């Protein structure tokens, strides 16, 4: 690999960190793994500068990130270009992803149309390429979320922030890192599996189906998952949760995907599908 870029250049990419948004006319995208990420024009190019944002554990969160990077490289990834440490933060420099995340496209933020089924079943494929990649790669994620789901100038899904990433090629931590919302059981409790991945995999496609967060403190009931169990203890149904903001939405399709995220949402781990057999699922979902 990558480019070692001056923390000077990026200040000046930046307009020196403007934490104003991009709508007032500032460069501020968005703020949720570990720092802030920024708009820029580096080497003739629009840029997605991260800047960082224990102070060990961030540094290793930093240079983790490069080496997943160095190593996978795949069309559902998010490309890094370069990254900064001269200077007194740490910097990453990724190819500018014109649609955002999943989460923001889902909640319409900033008045962006609401993806349709067609789209919604494109990201929901190429985000599983991803994982598969990455497990094929003996990576554990450790952090699959739809604010992690990146969207390109084509809608084309991008796997993002591998900075808490662990290969492998069943283990335990001290340390546990993730977002809780999202998290396997087993994962909340400290083991490290790919496994986990494929739960978190499966409330992502509960946020797609549905187009709500996977937590919200004004709501019944507050964690998406939880959902799963209504639909079972037939109390309510999938099309009950089926997204309003859509046109071209059919049942088969949508029962098609709830069961992939059903499967994945299992919560004895070895009871899930692996990556391989949810990206099969999915593909015979569209075709
Ligand atoms: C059409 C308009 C309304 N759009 C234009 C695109 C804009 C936008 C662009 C980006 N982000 C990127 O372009 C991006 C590229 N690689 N990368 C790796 C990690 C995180 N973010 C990025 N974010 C973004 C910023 C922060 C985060 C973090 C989770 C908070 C995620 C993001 F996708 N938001 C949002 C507004």
């Amino acid at each position: 690999r990558f480019h070692s870029f001056s923390f000077y250049e990026l200040k000046n990419v930046t307009n020196n960190f403007d934490e104003r948004p991009i709508s007032v006319g500032g460069n501020k995208m968005g703020e949720g793994g570990f720092g802030v990420v920024y708009k820029g024009y580096v080497n003739n190019t629009t840029v997605a500068v991260k800047k960082l944002a224990t102070t060990e554990e961030l540094k290793q969160q930093f240079d983790q990130e490069i080496k997943v990077m160095a190593k996978c490289q795949h069309e559902n990834l998010v490309e890094l270009l370069g990254f900064s440490s001269d200077g007194d933060d740490l910097c990453l420099v990724y190819v500018y992803m014109p649609n955002g995340s999943l989460l923001d496209r889902l909640s319409c933020l900033d008045g962006t149309p609401p993806l349709s089924w067609h789209m919604r079943c494109k990201i929901a494929q190429g985000a599983a390429n991803g994982i598969n990649f990455l497990h094929e790669n003996h990576h554990i994620h450790r952090d699959i979320k739809s604010a992690n789901i990146l969207l390109d100038e084509a809608f084309t899904a991008k796997i993002s922030d591998f900075g808490l990433a662990r290969a492998s090629e069943t283990v335990m931590t001290s340390r546990i890192v993730g977002t809780t919302a999202y998290m396997a059981p087993e994962a909340l409790r400290g083991e490290i599996t790919p496994k986990s991945d494929i739960y978190s995999f499966g409330v992502v496609l509960l946020e797609i189906i549905t187009g709500l967060p996977a937590v919200d403190e004004h709501r019944e009931p507050q964690l998406l998952l939880d959902i799963k169990e209504e639909i079972e203890d037939e109390e309510k149904t999938i099309e009950d949760y089926i997204d309003k903001k859509m046109n071209d939405a059919d049942s088969t399709s949508v029962e098609a995907m709830y069961s992939v995220a059903s499967q994945c949402l299992h919560e004895k781990k070895n009871k899930r599908p692996d990556i391989k057999k949810v990206q099969q699922l999915l593909q015979e979902m569209t075709a």
